[PDB]
């Protein structure tokens, strides 16, 4: 599973910038996606009980639960996720919003730090399992869904404009950063023509 909080990101990054080999050791967060929750139909319920419990439970009042469901469709995003989201970050509307993106940017930046800065134990352990390098072109994928868009178009008559710009840029920025990983990978050369091909194609 992977923790949902940015807390434990932002503190790691800083230690680079130390790093503590123990809270990089749970590495497999910078998976940089979040492909195995997307909304689900399950959650609901167990949200709308008021009672909800991470993989302790906590009671659930109905403010939170709106801003639970907010961001699950805004973000086509898994209810509970979204629930450790807002535990994580200061509950101030929405918040949650915030900690998902920043969640997503600080493990982008460390990849990229690594990737780019090391040259290496911890570099071998990140590539190691790759894996990352499957995922890197996923990520860029993704990022390119238009489900803003599709939000667009049903808001008009009704129009939030600044709640989108927010989200855009947050993304521009992730795509920007994910053009230093890969730049990094190709200087800590991966293996062979394969990788050429997939992403001439892509």
């Amino acid at each position: 599973s992977a923790a949902s909080l940015w807390g434990p990101y932002k503190d790691i990054w800083h230690k680079v910038g130390l790093l503590d080999k123990i809270l990089k050791k749970h590495k497999p967060d910078f998976i940089s996606l979040f492909k195995n929750p997307p909304k689900n139909v399950q959650q609901h319920e167990k949200v709308q009980k008021a009672s909800t419990e991470g993989v302790g439970t906590r009671l659930l009042p109905e403010q939170l639960i709106k801003e639970a469901f907010i961001l699950s469709d805004l973000f086509d995003i898994g209810e509970l996720a979204a629930v450790e989201l807002l535990l994580a970050g200061e509950h101030q509307q929405l918040v949650a919003v915030l900690l998902y993106w920043d969640g997503k940017r600080c493990i982008a930046n460390s990849l990229k730090a690594l990737i780019q800065s090391r040259r290496p134990e911890l570099a071998s352990m990140t590539t190691r399992f790759t894996g990352l390098t499957y995922k890197v072109l996923t990520l860029v994928s993704q990022i390119d869904v238009n489900n803003e868009f599709e939000k667009l178009q049903r808001e008009r008559g009704l129009g939030s404009e600044k709640h989108r710009k927010e989200v855009s840029d947050l993304i521009k920025e992730c795509r920007q950063s994910l053009a230093e990983s890969l730049f990094a990978w190709a200087c800590q050369s991966p293996l062979g023509k394969e990788d050429t091909l997939l992403l001439i194609g892509h």
